[PDB]
């Protein structure tokens, strides 16, 4: 089938959750699919957990990434080499799926190129889906989108 | 860029010139092309000795296509080698633009499985534009096109 593109946005929880829930289904029908986190979670990855043993590439932001001001050359550094690996997925024609989990974060504070990440989805394998999670998408980005579900929160624990 | 799907079809006369205009601008441009022409002419090339010193791939249908009822087994047979060629091109991450003239007669009469189409057109590489000329194009290939213009014959000589 043709691949498409499918963003989960929005300020209400379940984004991420979203995305691996994909994932998990792709994988459950045997299909190929790879990730890349941009956050670094302070704690242990369940998702990986799951997924991981059952072929799916993980690809983590470093821990030294600091979000902070006086660090840009080294974060934007940090952010580039992790995103190779997303452009190097990007570009596989055997895998099925992509998750790029947080990007759009990397975007809003300019750590990676949009232009990249245009082109990088622009010239992907014709079957690959590929799922964007992330607050406040780029516009740009949702108009290159085939679905977009903008999560609400009409309440929050 | 992200590829597109073009169809030039109708009975107007010009889909074929349409679909060779077009890759003679890609080209002229520098991008890659490939083509495959399902019906060989009984004259010379004018497209073929135009663009092939360009570095165009050319793919014309075997002399030996027939056309036949009773000979349905091997003209089908040259089809599909020569669309191996096509689902090659449409395999291609380096080409840019792919040209798969007369193609609408090849599905009309059933030398090559429309699935086989559809698929090879859903796979191909995201900055891929392609091609496809003929009367009568089938519907599947219509919906699945990026654009489509219908070649009205207002006046014929
Ligand atoms: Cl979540
Ligand atoms: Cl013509």
């Amino acid at each position: 089938e043709r691949g498409i593109i499918i963003v989960f946005t929005g300020n209400g929880k379940g984004k991420t959750t979203a995305a691996f829930g994909t994932a998990a289904r792709a994988v459950g029908h045997g299909k190929n699919v790879g990730v890349v986190q941009f956050i670094k979670g302070t704690w242990p990855n369940g998702e990986r957990n799951l997924l991981e043993p059952h072929g799916v590439e993980f690809q983590v932001m470093a821990t030294g990434f600091t979000w902070e001001t006086q660090n840009r050359e080294a974060d934007t550094a940090a952010c580039m080499a992790v995103w190779q690996h997303g452009k190097r997925m990007l570009a596989d024609p055997l895998l099925d799926m992509v998750v790029l989990d947080e990007l759009t974060y990397m975007v809003a504070y300019d750590y990676l190129p949009l232009e990249e990440v245009i082109s990088a989805l622009n010239a992907r394998p014709g079957h690959q889906t590929v799922i964007i999670t992330g607050r406040g998408c780029h516009r740009d980005i949702l108009d290159l989108a085939d679905t977009v579900s903008e999560l609400r929160p009409v309440k929050h624990a």
